């Protein structure tokens, strides 16, 4: 087999609560008595896994250990997935300031991914974890509504198709987690997007933010901005772009 230094014995990990699981499971845990961990199990050819292993940033959930059945052990994110957090109870309270911040953190995790010349491929709220203090981190590196046309169609996945998903995740954030392209089914979305349709400005969301969404959704992957542009524009949002923002009923 020839394991690397990420490998531990199955006996080192103590599984406790179940937390969520179609293709496997997700548990809270304790690692050799001292350390709280999450544990992602798989249903019974890796690396692939060389991606979780080589990436290390503050806004990406940190791998701790892997096993061989196959287990993936990681830092524990206490608030679960962003999709659930947003449509749960602490969703009627989120306003644009908190939401753009959560958006700024994911852009930064993804800016790292970009400097490293990697691609995520399934960026969306279901794959962002939330911890204490509204910290967000990108997870689950390894459906078409989040996917850029050129990649749903021609397998052409790139950092720039990730940008596109980012823009879809922006509609998730600003709708408190609604499925995008509401009332449309996968085929209508593919057919309508190919023809130039784009989700309109979400209720109460500023135009300049919807405009960021539209940049993210350009037909030519190249004219989509970087995650580094995204990260910077989002962090500075309330001084440089909406200095006169005021809270409304929902945002
Ligand atoms: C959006 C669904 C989902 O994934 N929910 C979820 C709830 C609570 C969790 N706690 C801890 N970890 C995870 N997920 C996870 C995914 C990959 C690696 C580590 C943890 C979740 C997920």
């Amino acid at each position: 087999l020839a394991k690397d230094a990420w490998e531990i014995p199955r006996e080192s990990l103590r599984l406790e609560v179940k937390l969520g699981g179609c293709f496997g499971e997700v548990w809270m845990g304790t690692w050799n008595g001292t350390t709280r961990v999450a544990i992602k199990t798989l249903k019974p050819f890796l690396q692939e896994a060389q991606v979780m292993k080589k990436l290390r940033h503050e806004k990406l959930v940190q791998l701790y250990a892997v096993v061989s059945p196959i287990y993936i052990v990681t830092e524990y994110m206490s608030k679960g997935c962003l999709l659930d957090f947003l449509k749960g109870e602490m969703g009627k309270y989120l306003r644009l300031p908190q939401l753009v911040d959560m958006a700024a953190q994911i852009a930064s995790g993804m800016a790292y991914v970009e400097r490293m010349n990697y691609v995520h491929r399934d960026l969306r709220a279901a794959n962002i974890l939330v911890g204490e203090n509204l910290v967000c981190k990108v997870a689950d590196f390894g459906p078409i509504k989040w996917t850029a046309p050129e990649a749903a169609l021609y397998g052409r996945f790139t950092i720039k198709s990730d940008v596109w998903s980012f823009g879809i995740l922006l509609t998730e954030l600003t709708t408190k987690g609604r499925v995008p392209y509401p009332g449309m089914v996968n085929r209508e979305v593919l057919d309508q997007v190919e023809r130039g349709y784009r989700m309109p400005c979400p209720p109460e969301c500023p135009e300049s933010l919807h405009d960021l969404m539209c940049q993210c959704w350009r037909k030519d992957p190249e004219e989509r901005p970087t995650f580094e542009y995204l990260q910077a524009f989002l962090e500075d949002y309330f001084t440089s772009t909406e200095p006169q923002y005021q809270p409304g009923e929902n945002l």
